[PDB]
């Protein structure tokens, strides 16, 4: 990653062996749990484009997902080399294309340039953003299942119930009550509107 | 977070590994037993809102918990806004407003200009009280068990009960003499007022 | 804690993860063995009273202990309020009360500013020792074993005894001698007066 | 390695226990499976030679793989030397041959002299370049089965499927239509061409 | 400890989770195995007598050895009062007595003054000298076996039996020649004077 | 071990818990097999004479071993005193023997004075290198099998064949085709003279 020094200057640092375990034991426990992307983003603090692609690279399962995290990352390259075409001067710095922010057409050193330029030129900020937008995707599809499937058991208590249902959403990206048994359905119709889901869940225990 | 460099200038620093691995596991071992909102406290040392976010984003169960938690902050944002109304002039510091404070609405950027700022408003420490706010009436919901039905048992050592009341009237946030079982009970009330939880301790011993 | 930076200035650090999890842990494996008040001592080094309830606080189970040592350290402070009286100024340094130095009252700054002050004011080091006081109470209270009921087996390795002996005087803060089973005992009082333990473990070896 | 010290000077740091245990034990976890080449590359971020040739010698199994690496690197020190021939001054920095690269015939202070001059020989980046084009190699070599042979079973997921096509494909370094079952073979069919990853994992989830 | 700083000075750093672990970990492991000394001195290097104490009282178990290290302290610390007796001046630094050393009567402040002053008046090193003379002694008395009973075995593999018969001297603080099972002692017979332990251990492979 | 500071300058630095763990670990894991003494080299890398000693002193098993390692370095330390002699003055450096080069005579202040002259007495590389040479005759005396008794099994596959023979190799310190068997001889002898040792497995592979 880039980092400030003790007296205030950016500057490149290796990834630490904390971080390239940290990440790949994540992926091997949670999968694509929706959890693993805020995982993602803050192991990526101050990435460069290399050590993002060092962070995906090191992942040994699930090369279905990686292949498409591929093609989304190659469809927000195309889109910023349409809003941000190039056209170099001796000792000069170039202007990023979409295959240079994502690493594959940039070094290190040339990273390092855009991301301590003044005026900067992020991109490890904006090829994380292409990076998480592909594994929100990725999140969705492995979502195992529809929360209009997610409905309270007989004798499901109401708290493992909602934590069922707002899992399911988070990875899906009124109902509550629908879903509920009847038992419980009967106590939060009678709340009427408004009630917050402590009120709900304070109802149902 | 932000924490003071080696020549004392306040900068940024990425969330460490460690610190990212802690408080996932003391989720996962203590769920919402009190004792784990001092450890979130002492976890977020020197965090910026972005910071706190990643915390509670990195949690993958209890999302019922989660989701009352954000209810808890978007009151408190509320009402911030409430109290703290907002009317910018070019390369100046705006006003936080409750959704900037919880990380919502602002950059990382604009978080560390406010907390390094002189005078400094100190927005990772404002949203940290509102999210231990909502852990504290999570942690309350979620106690299994009354005060009220903390007795001794027949041949349970007093040192267990006492234990167990303590432990029960943290989570819920005179009585310990009358929930004792007989024996203990006249020991106790034999003592008189004003005796200390030592002594009570000692004479049932 | 409070730790000199590389150029040699007194400045606040956060409390590590690492730190965190060693105290919660040999809580959990030692309880109150007399060994565990060592560790407290050395894992709050530099240590402000907000640390110092951190580590208290994070501590899940032996809650009869923790409200003992609640009384302790409020008969601690009040003892602190009768020697110590305080009657402030614009931007000056107010002086600490009891409940300042158990960091109830006072915020983390002021005990920065204290601790650092010249002269400085200890309020870390003062609250420590009120702690273990009260710790060293409850190390006690919780002792097993009365030194008088550890008496050496008639098959015993003599080594092993003595390590149960001093284990047990340890906890409850000649009669080594009389304790000794017969054999042992024979070859202890032959070797007359002033022996050194070493000298009397050799002989019953 | 070689690192930015807190002034930026460019300064030899030992390899870290943490480096050296991190490699090891990912050779023995995964062996030569693909993925352990980016993770060999980012553990010896800033390395020298010596600190390559270290990672490879601390290896214990392998050793026909290990040898293998040799001959590769033998082959690319002698191309080197082909087109950069080399003809000492006094105190003065003499050229590198392919066997100083590999570190076989040169000191730590020469290859960092190298590595530090203005401008600098990155002969530690040359020198895992070599390594790399030889763990390419026998990743190839090792790959256990063809593409040929990777096939959708009958009841297998089509996700299970691509992530097995897409493993193989990796290691190996249209077909995935024609190697699916009837089923979503005739489903895949239907898309017609130019269709995505994501849309044919969907269609046949 | 005591450490310099990044510019070089002299200065007190808090003893680590790490240290305190790996010290009461090996104790539990190892108990007085020779090995354990050489270990100690290791996590102790730059100790003040805070530190030595902090480590020896950390340890739960074998509080037999502890108090015969006790005694053999008092010892070394009388011996050093007999041979530098003291006879103080406003903000001067008073001499050390055995119990200053062995850091029961002196502050951390007063041991800080010593150890960096010039020229200095090295405690931690004079004690940690103390506490090792008295863990040898323990290692001495716990050694289980004597070296006339370690004797090669019939069928023994030589490399186990010369083993056995250095891990015990080393314990205890020709003969190997002798206490060979026949074979091999008529091997060891031929080779003459002066054979090294080398040619020994060949020549009965 | 001796390090650059954040400044440039050559201090010394205590061995850390990490390092004297990771040598312990390995030797009880690996014992000496020959991947053992690079991890030995990288591990001591700035290590003082002290630093050496201590690793080699904590290590509790294999005292024949390090019997035979004290012997070695004594021949080394008299050929440095045959070639090296000397004959001090106050305050001025003296000539280092073969016994301060492995640290039995000097003390840490004198080692550290060697290694950072100008110019450097590097006693910390000479007695590494001393120190090698003797734990690869150990490496030599302790591998199991001769070369000559790696032979290719009826149905092993020529990797796993291969593997066992440069392991044997690497600690012993044509026969690879005349050692396997039948089937793959055939099919290495058809490929003539010059084949690299990849064009042999992938042969029989």
């Amino acid at each position: 990653p880039i980092v400030q020094n003790l007296q205030g200057q950016m500057v490149h640092q290796c990834i630490s062996p904390g971080t390239l375990n940290a990440w790949v034991k994540v992926v091997e426990e949670k999968a694509f749990s929706p959890e693993v992307i805020p995982m993602f983003s803050a192991l990526s603090c101050g990435a460069t484009p290399q050590d993002l692609n060092t962070m995906l690279n090191t992942v040994g399962g699930h090369q279905a997902a990686m292949q498409m995290l591929k093609e989304t990352i190659n469809e927000e390259a195309a889109e910023w080399d349409r809003l941000h075409p190039v056209h170099i001067a001796p000792g000069q710095m170039r202007e990023p294309r979409g295959s240079d922010i994502a690493g594959t057409t940039s070094t290190l050193q040339e990273q390092i340039g855009w991301m301590t330029h003044n005026p900067p030129i992020p991109v490890g900020e904006i090829y994380k953003r292409w990076i998480i937008l592909g594994l929100n995707k990725i999140v969705r599809m492995y979502s195992p299942t529809s929360i209009l499937d997610i409905r309270q058991g007989p004798k499901e208590p109401f708290r493992d119930y909602v934590d069922r249902f707002y899992k399911t959403l988070r990875a899906e990206q009124t109902l509550l009550v629908q879903n509920a048994n009847p038992d419980c359905k009967t106590i939060l119709k009678a709340l009427g509107p408004g009630a917050t889901l402590e009120e709900m869940m304070t109802a149902c225990q």
